[PDB]
């Protein structure tokens, strides 16, 4: 049966694969999950998926629960043989590994600000020792690219589509100014396409964290086309 | 040319990779980068991989700097037909979803709660708030063994390399008496040869970080 994706546009991980639904084409049933709500903790979402997580995908009797997994899982099945998630060993370990330092590394210190900006309010987060953990991650990325048009190589991958949503979001409110190379692919990502999907989320993102956190984001730091 | 791991037992993801380096009798060269010293942030290494982790594989040209990197690509190079990283896509799929949990959730609060030990002392971390976050883990994991004897189904799997070495690190403070299914597993892992690529490093583990947090851990 047709893949169903519990979602909330807010969470960069899911417009990751809204992206990748977009791009790819796929016909998806969409059930909304409030994260800010707390809707993940109901019951049957819980028993379903206890990590309390979205993205979460059904796809007949296969439950996952990672955004990296449903990206793969898509690729595989909606573009099979393609070259988002290539057919060369040493291509697609490239791949896998951007994926994991997108969870391991960008994405953990993301939440791990924007967590602390719910928690305890904008004014009371240490925003400087978050913005040195996330430009640090700027400058991993801005190394990547100094090889590459893309994060793990000549051609558009999975990684990037994992990768733009966090950086999108780390974006509202650390600058790129600094970093040639990653302003050059992340305006090369707005053109594509299937970048609209990431759009509605980061705005609902951007508004939501700025009631919960009683705050704004400096409107100059968002590169925008 | 042969794979460099470059590593420190004292992590689990490392000794991840060091159990499945012995549970297929691959030929690799150790280089050891102290973690507890910083070294990971000496220049060379840094150049080598700005994440400054370990495990870190060099294997030819490929660099891969995550633990579950590494034992996908060691597998799909030295296990091929093997179980361990099944072939069958929704087996692969459902073993690839538990690795991601590990990364994501497991080793994620548990980085968090010794970080905290190391950065506040272990008299002034927050352990209720910890034991929370990590007893959620274990509570998840119960949730996983359900139906099967391993964490992906009814044969061992990368999954179970992954997170038995966190889950070890974990058990240093917070016991299993009350997951029935996960302290049957925990047994079952630690009478695998393999297991033995783990105590040498979580007891180097427990060590030094009852000397940092000047504390003993409950289990100690």
């Amino acid at each position: 049966p047709k893949p169903i994706l519990y979602y909330d546009e807010r969470s960069p991980p899911v417009r990751s694969c809204l992206m990748l639904i977009k791009l790819l084409d796929i016909d998806v049933e969409l059930r909304f999950v409030n994260l800010f709500k707390g809707e993940q903790f109901q019951k049957d979402f819980l028993a379903l998926n206890p990590q309390h997580s979205v993205p979460t995908l059904v796809h007949g009797d296969l439950v996952l629960t990672d955004s990296h997994a449903i990206l793969i899982h898509l690729a595989e099945k909606f573009d099979e043989g393609g070259s988002l998630w290539p057919q060369e060993h040493a291509e697609r370990m490239k791949v896998l590994n951007l994926l994991l330092f997108e969870c391991s590394f960008l994405f953990r210190r993301d939440s791990d600000f924007m967590s602390a900006i719910v928690r305890q309010g904008f004014a009371n987060v240490d925003v400087a020792h978050h913005e040195r953990k996330l430009t640090e991650a700027y400058i991993i990325m801005e190394r990547y690219l100094e090889n590459s048009d893309f994060m793990a190589g000549p051609q558009l991958t999975l990684a990037d589509l994992s990768i733009v949503t966090t950086l999108s979001t780390v974006n509202l409110m650390f600058p790129l100014s600094q970093f040639p190379r990653l302003r050059r692919w992340f305006t090369a990502m707005q053109q594509l396409d299937a970048y609209e999907a990431n759009c509605s989320g980061l705005e609902k993102l951007r508004q939501t964290m700025e009631s919960v956190g009683s705050f704004q984001f400096p409107s100059s730091s968002a590169v925008v086309t």
